[PDB]
């Protein structure tokens, strides 16, 4: 039973967007405002001022690493999901020759990184399929049969954006150590879907580098995301972007070496009142249950929502068999094309998303989502054809 | 004649902090509050919603270009200082035995990302001196005893955030327009005391790249800063950290190429509420006057401090002639020692800084700044001896 007043937002529209963006609980909006006031009253610049910002940070990374159940030293705060992999892919110690294969279904800003890095270091790169495994086939096995000898690193979302398929990163993972080759294939993941929607445990799952933001599933503003580093792997990371907030500091002031663990890929100043609200909403998200509680929450509106595709004749859902998280994407037998649907609904106040590729529509159900919506949804869906 | 009442935190407090972050004004907290109502009752993710960010970001691009006097392409929206000299030094088409040259006044952060350079390109890094002439000498003179036939960039703050000293900028770029070496010298211009306090137009002071914030003198939230690039240095930055927000889309929404001048080195999700509070900050001191009038209003305040400052006998101002700026170093005849000080004022609710190098205490006038702030200043600091 979620406590929907809490999000103020669901109200008067009907709203599926939040794989794109949360919708602002009212204790972040709270928490925000209540930072602006704190440094008003104490500084904006001062001793109180950065002391309390100091523990705000800290405050906000323990919150995130508990979420995942690692060591907070494994945490590094950013703005969103694409700062994450920035570090990751900038940081490799990369040798002309080296490649990297991403999945068919990665984000094009994503992408862009990995074409600046093969210009710059010389590396090669190769994608492989996986949206075609939606229904059928392995990812896994896919992978293995384009893994090679200068394979050095692989990147895949773990709930992919386009199709809302959640790749078996377990099983991805086994056939990345047990290949041999020029390097110990190592894995960066996505995780700007699966973060806040799927139960991740770090601790009992092994991953390498694991990228996200706290503005879509976890509710947060736009703005503060974060990402996880193995602690076996933080070596082979080298800092890049810098600032003051990356360093230890001597006698006169002057740069020692690297802050400890994560803080060294953290640069400067950034928008703390903002930190405070992304803290506040993923406490709000544990008083409404367990991560797995909230999960199968999700699955059970997606597939409440699936189902009710199914029986629109003209409405043709990607998915043959229940979704496994709570992205439902659908196509729509129509002449007015999937842009000019998308644009009539928000007319009507309905907020869902068209795909580029595959060309589809994509709806989110979240935790809070209720049987109204989706029944409105259905109901205003039934007039193309 | 400054309207104070825009800006409430001057109220119960004596703030000399402003180079470390402004005081918020009112109308900034309203764009902020405003944003996010919109955001809810939009959206936040939707056609609706994201055509109104992209416009907000179109108008505080605009905004920063009219207060430099330059065309809207040269301009890159980031979030503070720092990012903006990241973008720069990681973007340079770096060789072996390259060197750069650096003031011995600059800021720990940014040295940081220079040893990081020297370690991934094997360049080479000197420190050129500058503090010593804050009374005498020349600043110019002095790069020119150093200027190498390897040296490729020189790295300086306009205003020095330590001695309050504005460097001779113009002459400093002719020095190195007339130095014949292996590289065209070029000059990357941090400033983070400079921008809102000094007149600044770049379509009569001739610079390559200058970085720059908006949370300190121009009085905007923590979290929004930008960076200036000529149009004839742009193709020698090549992208680093990049994202969505960097590219032009194809067909397919796959990449196809770079964004549109600055864009290409803006990445991804931001705190937009915030950049509508930079916005409304930056209307908000072109209501008061022009950057000539307010710049001479900051000097008076700073020499009426000065001038107070020079009474004390145990008080020993580092500038021996009228600051130049609205930055006030000096230090205190005291067993206490300034951190000890700047605590006790800060107990006092008095507002200002330590320095580590040199040694002393800082303090900030901007035009809002009044007679009596200064004089609860001065009678306080009466105390030590
Ligand atoms: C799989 C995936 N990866 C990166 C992003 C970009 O996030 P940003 O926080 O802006 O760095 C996304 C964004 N998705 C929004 C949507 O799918 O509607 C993503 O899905
Ligand atoms: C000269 C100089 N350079 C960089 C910074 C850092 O700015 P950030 O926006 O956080 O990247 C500063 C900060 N100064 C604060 C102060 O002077 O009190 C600086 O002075
Ligand atoms: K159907
Ligand atoms: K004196």
């Amino acid at each position: 039973t979620p406590d929907r007043h809490q999000f103020p937002g669901l109200a008067n529209k009907t709203y599926f967007n939040f794989g794109g963006q949360g919708i602002l609980p009212t204790v972040a909006l709270e928490a925000i405002t209540a930072m602006y006031g704190y440094l008003q009253e104490n500084g904006p610049f001062s001793i109180a001022a950065n002391q309390h910002i100091q523990q705000l940070i800290a405050q906000l990374r323990q919150a995130l690493a508990e979420t995942f159940n690692v060591d907070p030293n494994t945490i590094t705060i950013t703005d969103n999901v694409t700062t994450g992999c920035d570090i990751v892919l900038w940081g490799l110690d990369w040798h002309q020759g080296d490649e990297i294969l991403l999945t068919d279904c990665e984000h094009p800003g994503i992408i862009a990184i990995v074409q600046a890095i093969a210009a710059r270091f010389g590396i090669t790169y190769r994608f492989f399929p996986v949206a075609a495994t939606l229904n059928q086939g392995d990812a896994a096995a896919v992978l293995a049969n384009h893994l090679g000898p200068k394979t050095r690193l692989v990147i895949l979302s773990h709930l992919l954006w386009n199709t809302g398929q959640v790749l078996p990163l377990a099983e991805i993972m086994a056939v990345c150590r047990r290949h041999q080759g020029n390097y110990p294939v190592r894995v960066l993941v996505d995780g700007a879907q699966s973060a806040g929607s799927l139960p991740l445990d770090f601790s009992r799952l092994e991953v390498d580098y694991y990228a996200f933001t706290g503005h879509a599933w976890f509710a947060g503003p736009a703005g503060v995301g974060g990402l996880y580093i193995h602690g076996d792997c933080l070596g082979e990371i080298n800092p890049t972007y810098v600032g003051w907030r990356s360093i230890t500091y001597g006698a006169k002031g002057e740069p020692t070496g690297w802050a400890e663990g994560g803080k060294r890929f953290e640069v400067a100043t950034s928008a703390y009142p903002q930190y405070a609200g992304l803290l506040a909403a993923l406490q709000l998200h544990q008083r409404q249950g367990t991560a797995e509680e909230r999960y199968q929450a999700i699955c059970q509106r997606s597939e409440f929502l699936w189902r009710g595709l199914n029986q629109l004749p003209h409405v043709h859902c990607l998915a043959t068999s229940a979704p496994q998280a709570g992205l439902v994407s659908f196509t729509v037998d129509s002449p007015l094309g999937h842009r000019a649907i998308v644009q009539k609904l928000e007319e009507q106040r309905i907020y869902l998303r068209t795909i580029a590729d595959p060309d589809c529509i994509r709806a989110c159900c979240h935790y809070i989502t209720d049987e109204e919506e989706i029944n409105h949804l259905l109901a205003r869906l039934a007039d193309f054809g």
